[PDB]
């Protein structure tokens, strides 16, 4: 298996959004709290016949159906999610209907987890499957799926919803650069989930950001050595095309890119130039404890990073932007933002990827993009995505009608035995859409479509 990766990509996202500038105004916030200071435009959410089930639907059919991939052709299927459905039923086994009816139940893969890392731990886990001893010449397909927005506090503002389906397989357009990373993982109580019976995290503020800095440079020193040992040079943000991350909101994908080139600050690298050494000198006395808490720095990083920032980043932040978090999906909706953007340009270029798990669970890996023929190539994959038509089809709801749905969406966590409302909703839906009709009095859940 040569040349292992991304073969193909599709993603949903609810139809149903809020403009950030009038969820500002609804709440009592400053302008531009939500649209600068997190550097959002709009919200995606699910209404109550929409969930990570049913987006997983949408996302991997139109997958198998536009790239006229067969499903018996699939022989590993993976999922990522933070998105608890049950507690010992994966929501792989749910995703399975979609391939009983080829007859095609030799498959392998269940859900992956760790926060907003299970993705990730999947799309690798079925690289590697496909590069093993144990590979059967069939496909793996990897989805990612996650929607919370919190029906009330200071979070609800960075909600969102995805799915996005990938097909891996040999010679593509999109392959692993396999060396050419590092991780970061560690036992901390920066955000998690504790309380089985509700959505709300604890959240350690002072802690998180400590950590996912700490993540984030740790990951890049790693994956900096490797690249020194592969190709004998030191490694800056001059040697990759594009750099995607992890995208709950815009403003800390700013910041994320503003902390690599302070990282090449320190490590005297090729990127930093005259200048910007000059913008960085009065903090180089700062301890590395020093440097996750300092304002002065994070400007100064933000002064030197914006130029690359344009040519590097911004082509990332379409999707992340006009639909919020998506949790497991952000760095693979930033990505497919990337090839929506760039694909005619992208042959030949390397994109750098960071994923990061509260908890914590980081990997930053390199890409090799390569032209390709049809369907397999950055060009189709585009075209199939078509991010510009979704993004066209959207309903905005008022501020009023989506802080209803969210309180909704509150009581129908974890509940038994309702029918879903479709009255005034599913017009909104398009056609073909899998949605939720009913949860019955032992919790089994029934979709139906379009």
């Amino acid at each position: 298996a040569k040349n292992v990766g991304i073969l193909a990509m599709d993603i949903y996202f609810p139809p149903t959004c809020v403009q950030q500038e009038a969820l500002e105004a609804h709440d009592g916030a400053s302008k531009g709290k939500y649209t600068i200071g997190l550097g959002q435009d709009c919200l995606a959410f699910c209404t109550e016949l929409e969930d990570v089930i049913s987006m997983s639907f949408n996302a991997v059919t139109s997958l198998l159906e536009k790239y006229k991939i067969d499903p018996k052709q699939i022989g590993r299927l993976e999922v990522g999610s933070e998105t608890v459905i049950d507690k010992s039923k994966s929501i792989k086994t749910f995703l399975m209907q979609l391939f009983e009816k080829c007859g095609n139940t030799d498959v392998e893969g269940v859900d992956s987890t760790n926060a907003c890392y299970g993705g990730t731990a999947a799309l690798l886990n079925c690289v590697n499957w496909v590069e093993s001893n144990s590979w059967d010449g069939r496909y793996g397909l990897v989805i990612c799926t996650d929607s919370a927005v919190y029906a009330e506090g200071p979070a609800r503002p960075t909600g969102g919803a995805a799915a996005i389906a990938m097909l891996i397989g040999p010679d593509a357009p999109i392959v692993f650069e396999s060396k050419l990373r590092g991780s970061h993982m560690a036992h901390v109580y920066d955000f998690y989930k504790p309380n089985l019976a509700s959505e709300y995290p604890v959240v350690d503020g002072k802690l998180s950001q400590t950590c996912y800095l700490m993540a984030l440079d740790s990951c890049y020193k790693h994956l900096c050595n490797k690249f020194e040992k592969l190709e004998g040079k030191e490694f800056s943000i001059n040697d990759a095309d594009y750099f995607v991350f992890h995208s709950p909101y815009n403003k800390l994908v700013q910041k994320s890119f503003a902390r690599l080139l302070y990282n090449d600050f320190l490590r005297n690298a090729s990127s930093i130039d005259e200048a910007a050494k000059e913008k960085f000198t009065p903090y180089s006395s700062l301890s590395l404890d020093e440097s996750y808490q300092s304002r002065d720095l994070e400007k100064v990083s933000q002064q030197l990073a914006k130029t690359y920032y344009d040519a590097k980043v911004q082509p990332t932040t379409l999707v992340p932007k006009q639909v919020g978090n998506m949790y497991t999906a952000s760095l693979y909706a930033a990505f497919a933002s990337l090839v929506h953007n760039k694909h005619s340009d992208l042959a030949g270029k390397r994109v750098v990827m960071f994923s990061y798990g509260s908890g914590s669970t980081a990997t930053m890996f390199s890409l090799r993009l390569c032209e390709n023929q049809s369907p397999f190539s950055l060009s189709n994959i585009a075209s199939v995505m078509d991010v510009g038509g979704k993004l066209k089809a959207r309903h905005e709801y008022a501020p009023e009608k989506f802080v209803e749905t969210m309180k909704l969406m509150e009581h129908r966590y974890g509940a038994k035995e309702f029918v879903t409302s479709k009255e005034g909703i599913l017009d909104l839906l398009a056609p073909g859409t899998y949605y939720l009709k009913e949860v019955d009095s032992l919790y089994r859940r029934f979709y139906g479509k379009k």
